[PDB]
C-alpha cells in the first residue's frame, strides 16, 4: 500500500558526474566512456550571453582550456567537439562505472527522475514530468547546469535530459543528451518564455486507477462518457484531448480494476465539474498528473532494477 | 527556483542491498561489513505468526539455514544473531562498497529517504516523515520487507529506518537499524493501529519559509501572534505543539526571510482559520508537514555530498 512520488535509484548515474570548467564557468557533465557530455554554455563568457556565436568561442578554445575533475582525479581533455546545444569532451580515462546505456528523446507528459548536481557532486533526486509547453518544474540552483534526467529499464540507463537553464516562471528548460532542446528554447538571453501549459490527462486517469487499486473508490460514480464528449469538457478545464492510444495504454489499469477508461472519464469530468469538496485523494488536494500509467503499474507491481 | 519532495542520491545505499531467505520466506537486507541486517521475521512461517517466540525459533536454525545473495553471488552465513527485531548475519565477505556509516534513531518529524527494494533490488527512491504517531505514510508492497531509510551528510549514510509491517489503515512500521520498533508496534500478528496523528506544524512553518524564498508571499499578513496564542489554535487543527526550540531551530530561515517566527505563525493561523480559498503553495493545495527547516534550507542553498 502507499503511493509516493517514487525516483529511480539514483547509483548508476552518480557514478557518471564530473565538474567541467571553462575560464570562470563550472557546471557538471557526464561522464560515459571516454566521452563528458556538458551544456556548451561552458564556453560562454558574461559578454557572450546576448548573441553568442558558439562555433566562433569554440574554435578559440584548446583542449587544455576545459578541466575535467571527477572526485578529486583530474581527467585529461584530448579532444572536443560541439553537437547542437552540448559540448563533448574526449578524455584519456573510460568510466569504469559506465552503466548499461541509451539516450532518448521523451514525449512531453513522459516522467522521469532528475540527480541534482553541483560541483560534479550529486544533491539529490526526484521525479519531474516533461510538460506539455516542453518545461520541467524542476529544483534547480545557480551550479546544476549539466544536471541530468534519466529512466532505468532493467540494467539500462535511458538518460533524456540535461539542464541547462531557469525561464522567468521559474520553470526550467534543457536538451536532450544529444544537445537538442525540449521546445523552442535557446540558449543565448532572449525575451523566451514558457508557453501556455496544459493538465496531462492520460497521466491524471492513471494516478485515479492508482487511487483505486490501493483502496479508494469516493469518485466513482454510475456514468460514462463518449471520447468526443469527454474532450469536450477537457478542452473547458485546459486538459491535453485523450486520444484512442491513450485509452489503449490505460487498458492494463482498466483491466486489474474493473474500471472501463471511458466510465473513468466520467469520474474525472464530475471532479472538473464539482471539485473534490473538501475531499482527497492519494493525499492531494489537487489532480495529480505527474504518474504515467506505466508509473502507477510500477509502483502497484514492484518492478525492480 | 523550484521545490521538490527531494531523497538523497541513493548509490551509497544501493551497493549495501541483498536478498535473505529462511525456509520459503524472502525479504530484504543491509549488508555492512561483515555483517547482513534484516527483519527477525525471516524465520517465522505461516504459523509462526500469532505468538512466535523469537528465541526459540532461531535456537532451532543453523548458519546453513540462511541464504543471503549479493546480486547473484551467494555469501556463506558463518555466524547468526538477534538484537530486538533484528537478526544479525555474519558473512565470510565483508562488503567492498561499504560507505561510511552510522546508525541513528531519530525523533518524529525528521524525514529521511526510502530506497524501495524487492529480492535485494532496489525499486526506487521517495521521501518520508516519522509521523509524530510512529508510523511512516511508505510505499511498499509484499517483499519490501528489509527495505531501509537513511539520510545523508557528506561522505556518512545515518540509517535510520528498516522496514518491518504495513498497519490496518496501510501506513508503515519499523525498526531503527538496532532492531527497536518506532512506535508501540510489535512484529506478532495483533490487533495494533496507528495511534491517532498530528500535522508536523514546525515542518509546515519551515515550507511556508521555503514558499517566501521561492517568491511567493499571498499568505503572509501584518499580524504577529504569541507562542501560547498560536498552540491554543494549533490544538484545535490536530497540530503539534509548536515548543520554542523549534522557534530557535527556525531561526536561519527567519534570519533569511526577515519574517519574524512569530510572524509566520500569525499567517499559519489565518490559513488554518480561512483555508487557501483555492489558492496553491509551491504546487499544493493543502499544507505540507514532510520538510524539516534543514530540508528547506539544503534545497534553497544547494548542499551536496
Ligand atoms: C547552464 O548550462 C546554462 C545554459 C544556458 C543558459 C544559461 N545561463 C546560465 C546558465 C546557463
Ligand atoms: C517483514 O519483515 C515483516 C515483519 C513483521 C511482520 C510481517 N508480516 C509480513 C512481513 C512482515
Ligand atoms: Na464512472
Ligand atoms: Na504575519
Amino acid at each position: 500500500s502507499g503511493f509516493r512520488k517514487m525516483a529511480f535509484p539514483s547509483g548508476k548515474v552518480e557514478g557518471c558526474m564530473v565538474q567541467v570548467t571553462c575560464g570562470t564557468t563550472t557546471l557538471n557533465g557526464l561522464w560515459l566512456d571516454d566521452v563528458v557530455y556538458c551544456p556548451r554554455h561552458v564556453i560562454c563568457t558574461s559578454e557572450d550571453m546576448l548573441n553568442p556565436n558558439y562555433e566562433d568561442l569554440l574554435i578559440r578554445k584548446s583542449n587544455h582550456n576545459f578541466l575535467v575533475q571527477a572526485g578529486n582525479v583530474q581527467l585529461r581533455v584530448i579532444g572536443h567537439s560541439m553537437q547542437n546545444c552540448v559540448l563533448k569532451l574526449k578524455v584519456d580515462t573510460a568510466n569504469p562505472k559506465t552503466p548499461k546505456y541509451k539516450f532518448v528523446r521523451i514525449q512531453p507528459g513522459q516522467t522521469f527522475s532528475v540527480l541534482a548536481c553541483y560541483n560534479g557532486s550529486p544533491s539529490g533526486v526526484y521525479q519531474c514530468a516533461m510538460r506539455p509547453n516542453f518545461t520541467i518544474k524542476g529544483s534547480f540552483l545557480n551550479g546544476s547546469c549539466g544536471s541530468v534526467g534519466f529512466n532505468i529499464d532493467y540494467d539500462c540507463v535511458s538518460f533524456c535530459y540535461m539542464h541547462h537553464m531557469e525561464l522567468p516562471t521559474g520553470v526550467h528548460a534543457g536538451t536532450d543528451l544529444e544537445g537538442n532542446f525540449y521546445g523552442p528554447f535557446v540558449d543565448r538571453q532572449t525575451a523566451q518564455a514558457a508557453g501556455t501549459d496544459t493538465t496531462i490527462t492520460v497521466n491524471v486517469l492513471a494516478w485515479l486507477y492508482a487511487a483505486v487499486i490501493n483502496g479508494d473508490r469516493w469518485f466513482l460514480n454510475r456514468f460514462t462518457t463518449t471520447l468526443n464528449d469527454f474532450n469536450l469538457v477537457a478542452m473547458k478545464y485546459n486538459y491535453e484531448p485523450l486520444t484512442q492510444d491513450h485509452v489503449d495504454i490505460l487498458g492494463p489499469l482498466s483491466a486489474q480494476t474493473g474500471i472501463a477508461v471511458l466510465d473513468m472519464c466520467a469520474s474525472l469530468k464530475e471532479l472538473l465539474q464539482n471539485g473534490m469538496n473538501g475531499r482527497t485523494i492519494l493525499g492531494s488536494a489537487l489532480l495529480e498528473d505527474e504518474f504515467t500509467p506505466f508509473d502507477v503499474v510500477r509502483q502497484c507491481s514492484g518492478v525492480t532494477f
